[PDB]
């Protein structure tokens, strides 16, 4: 077996740690996972390559066979710019979520994590904020396999559009984002008024929130809608993405939440007891994502972590404080009482 499923192996950290736009954040983070030991204390799993086959059960042909091209408009540049083994990069990490699919399809394994993995802006055949190919989708087309309605929660800052669009128009796959609603703000979509199309409408649930937001409130607001998704829809598995790019301290300014607060999220998901693919995503404060994870890492495994930084590779880039808790900025939270509450009584006629 029940000990949640761990993917990796150094091939694929280094691979992941190749990412120009965030170098070395897969080693951080899975360094300071190990500072914690508490790896060997899950299930190592080695990630496979994903075959073409694979990948293009959501990408076109077009788009696989170019990026593999440039690895030697499809959204590629300047936010996503095809640098050397961009192709091999993007394999790597959906190879990765799908055999944490399959680890969760077969048994002795309630939770399988990658945090290298959740680029959920990814279309089927372009590249987009920094998502190459869009491993969220294929671990969740992997996971249907055996799954007839699979729950999609997106915590990242920003509205996961790659995914939601993948499925606006089946009723198996619910998505449900909770991510920043601002006019330039990117991707600059995701309304509360959008509930998907066709057979999928009502089948797309999205979360507008507003700059400022902390733990507490953000918290309401996530098992508020989560209880509500959990009655209208039998979800039988589950993709997680936790994005954290929300943490207080990221270059991104937007949210002003701490990793406790995503973590009471998770442990609300993690009580339905259902099979669990957990992701990772933004977060461009290298040792503040480091510590988000490790500490939901944590979370998964129940165990509380030491609130001093355990001495490590990368124990220097611990600011100068060197604890594990993130402090929130003193900003103000943007977020009003009733705007919230209107949001979600629109979402909660919506589940039906
Ligand atoms: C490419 N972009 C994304 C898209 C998605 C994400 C994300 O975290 N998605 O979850 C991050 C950046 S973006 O256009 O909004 C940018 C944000 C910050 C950017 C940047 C790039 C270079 C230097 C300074 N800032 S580009
Ligand atoms: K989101
Ligand atoms: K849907
Ligand atoms: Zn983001």
């Amino acid at each position: 077996s029940l000990v949640p499923v761990y993917i990796y192996s150094p091939e694929y950290v280094s691979m992941c740690d190749s990412l120009a736009k965030i170098p070395k954040r897969a080693s951080m983070v899975h360094s300071l996972i190990e500072a914690y030991a508490l790896h060997k204390q899950m299930r190592i799993v080695k990630p496979k390559v994903a075959s073409m086959e694979e990948m293009a059960t959501f990408h076109t042909d077009a788009y696989l066979q170019h990026l593999q091209k440039v690895s030697q408009e499809y959204g590629l540049g300047y936010d996503c710019p095809a640098t050397e083994g961009i192709f091999d990069y993007a394999a790597a990490i959906g190879g990765a979520t799908i055999t944490a699919a399959q680890c969760l399809i077969d048994g002795m394994c309630k939770v399988a994590i990658n945090w290298s993995g959740g680029w959920h802006h990814a279309k089927k055949d372009e590249a987009s904020g920094f998502c190459y190919l869009n491993d969220a989708v294929l671990g969740i087309l992997r996971l249907r396999r055996k799954f007839e309605r699979i729950l999609y929660v997106d915590l990242d800052l920003h509205h996961g559009d790659g995914v939601e669009d993948a499925f606006s128009f089946t009723s198996k796959v619910m998505t449900v984002s909770l991510h920043k609603f601002s006019p330039g703000f990117f991707p600059g979509t995701g309304d509360v008024s959008d509930v998907g199309l066709g057979k999928g409408r009502y089948y797309s649930v999205n979360v507008p929130i507003q700059d400022g937001i902390q733990d507490e409130k953000y918290y309401q607001i996530c098992e508020s809608v989560l209880k509500e998704v959990y009655q209208a829809f039998n979800p039988k598995a589950v993709v997680l993405q936790l994005g954290a790019d929300t943490i207080a301290g990221d270059p991104m300014c937007s949210f002003n939440m701490t990793p406790v607060g995503i973590g009471k999220c998770l442990k609300y998901i993690l009580q339905w007891q259902l099979a669990t693919l957990i992701l990772g995503g933004g977060g461009y404060n290298l040792a503040n994502t480091a510590r988000c994870w490790t500490y939901l890492t944590g979370v998964i495994l129940g165990k509380t972590l030491s609130s001093e930084i355990p001495d490590h590779e990368f124990f220097t880039a611990y600011g100068p404080d060197y604890v594990l808790e993130i402090t929130p900025s003193c900003r103000p939270d943007r977020n009003e009482p009733h705007r919230i509450q209107q949001i979600l009584n629109y979402i909660k006629g919506n589940l039906k």
